[PDB]
């Protein structure tokens, strides 16, 4: 089965899993099948996929879960559920999205990146090229010259930033988009090979723990909230990409941070802070 | 006359155009599963009906005309993630890699259940009230509250539902991981969601550069955030403001904003007084 029919597959798991209750006129709607394509879609699900999962309930005039319910075709996470629902109605620009109703979610909206920016550096970390641009930084915040080697494009879930060898300081760096003045140029300057990027190749474990000066009642909500699994978060990440992950994670790495433990409930355990 | 699989490839042409500036046939028949005769018509429907010959042969396939302008999609670089998201199944990884040479960093949720959401769901759109079992900071033990929920809400961190407290007789945030078990309607009579004031009034935040940097750096903040006049204004229900200023990293107070690298957007100090008090919005 092919994209068409699997995205359908998935919206039926999605359905039966996060509402309870499928009933063919949702499909019919998100898709505009026939009645008779949706109800086959459903049956297609219920023999091929995830085999007598789900039992026709006369009353709710739909179909619902088995207790024995397991997905078979998306993660257990909420955030399936969301992205479907987000990919039937683009609404990127707003600040709070309302995919459907009795649903909200607060988005950031970012409209500093451009296109003619994101052809350029894509194209160079896909051919491994040198590019030269103009930039500016919180360090040497007047538009200067940049000569760079492109490998890895980064969404933080705040900003975009692009990996790359600067090859002034002979570091691997991160590059903002928002602050690349004009449109790259390829040069015909010698790449560095991304394999020498060490921070980027390297991993670590970040234990994330229930900040310490909570009570012991108060940690449990911590690793309820978290659906921590034996008292931490463990979590595997490239050095390069550990304080976005942080970042995203609202985790405590400053001493006046972790002090504030309503605002800070999750830490970063002191070993690893070195 | 196209239903959501075929504006779904017809978005894809238009965001490899857009983004990448190139259209490789052999992309299309890789993300869809089409044969070369499926990829070539799709162009040529995108070429015919959508942007009338807004591409151009060259490369094994097309490159936007100078004049190309993007009909189906927004100028945000959000919908090429959304896109390469979509083809994906990635929401489970702590890295999410799209494609080769794109890393998002996600925040993977392993405490909303599905038995919770059912229940909340279901009694939104029913406008019912349900019993459940709950866990504040404040009061950590397990105790019952009796709620009227209208609202799921995702602030980007967490999942809270929106809800009338029966019992504090106010609308306040219930998180979804707090809830033990499964909510169970009850006969009483729900609150209507028209009462939720702070729900209901829009207010306007303003977000300036952190006045500690220096001019030059200040400059930069304007460019990173779009906001060339040195103000950034949020229009947002006075109920999700405290959400937005933290899915934005922003600086609320003095402590914070002292802090100028950390925190290079800040709101105006003449807007705190519009914000609600956040853990007076929480349910205990
Ligand atoms: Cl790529």
């Amino acid at each position: 089965d092919k994209h068409e029919v699997l995205l359908r597959m998935r919206a039926i798991e999605l359905l039966a899993y996060w509402e309870g209750r499928l009933v063919t006129t949702r499909l019919m709607n998100w898709f505009g099948l026939s009645r008779q394509q949706a109800s086959a879609d459903i049956k297609r699900y219920n023999t091929l996929y995830n085999p007598d999962a789900l039992i026709h309930d006369p009353s709710v005039k739909g179909y619902v879960p088995k207790a024995s319910f397991q997905p078979v075709l998306t993660t257990a996470h909420i955030n399936e559920y969301l992205n479907m629902l987000s990919g039937l109605v683009s609404e990127s620009h707003a600040l709070i999205a309302m995919p459907e109703p009795n649903l909200a979610a607060v988005q950031l909206p970012d409209r500093s990146v451009r296109p003619e920016v994101i052809r350029e550096v894509l194209r160079a970390c896909r051919n491994q090229s040198t590019l030269k641009m103009i930039y500016a930084s919180m360090q040497n915040p007047q538009w200067h010259e940049r000569i760079i080697s492109p490998h890895t494009l980064v969404y933080t879930g705040f900003r975009w930033h692009v990996r790359a060898y600067c090859h002034q300081s002979k570091q691997f760096k991160d590059f903002l988009l928002s602050r690349i003045d004009r449109t790259p140029v390829v040069v015909a300057i010698e790449s560095v090979d991304p394999a020498q990027d060490q921070q980027w190749h390297e991993e670590i474990v970040l234990t994330l723990i229930p900040n310490p000066k909570l009570n012991s009642s108060q940690q449990a909500l911590v690793e309820k909230d978290f659906g921590m699994p034996d008292g931490r978060l463990q979590i595997p990440v490239k050095k390069a990409l550990a304080h976005y992950t942080l970042q995203r994670y609202q985790t405590a790495i400053t001493l006046a941070e972790a002090e504030d433990a309503l605002k800070y409930p999750l830490v970063l355990q002191r070993s690893d802070i070195e």
